[PDB]
């Protein structure tokens, strides 16, 4: 069976970000908001939305994964991966219900925080 998602509420904020990090985060957030609104997803289906910054010295990939675990029930992961001299990964996984706000947060060294808050409508179709 299928559901159609809609973004009821959405808020992406950040602290301590460098200009390029903030640009990337805002672009990711807008991409996520547009991709999730009107998204059709099947029971048990996992989807992923990603945005990447590539430069010769470093790559930054932000990914949001969403799984329709059961009726009105979701599992999401927000993940940041930086590939430089070494590779750093930070991520958070949350389980939440349709119609309730969920918050996902990434914290990095030097006072950097990425925060995503959203509320999903799940319409049976």
């Amino acid at each position: 069976k299928k559901i159609k998602l809609n973004i009821k509420e959405f808020k992406a904020t950040a602290e301590g970000l460098s200009p390029e990090e903030k640009e990337l985060w805002d672009k990711f957030a807008e991409k996520l908001k547009a991709e999730l609104n009107n998204k059709i997803i099947n029971l048990g289906e996992k989807i992923e939305i990603e945005e990447e910054l590539k430069t010769p010295t470093k790559s930054i990939k932000i990914t949001f994964s969403l799984e329709l675990v059961s009726e009105d029930t979701f599992k999401a992961t927000l993940k940041l991966e930086i590939k430089g001299k070494e590779t750093i990964v930070e991520e958070e996984t949350v389980e939440f219900k349709a119609g309730e706000t969920v918050k996902l947060t990434i914290k990095l060294p030097d006072g950097k925080t990425f925060t995503l808050e959203l509320k999903l409508e799940a319409t049976k179709i």
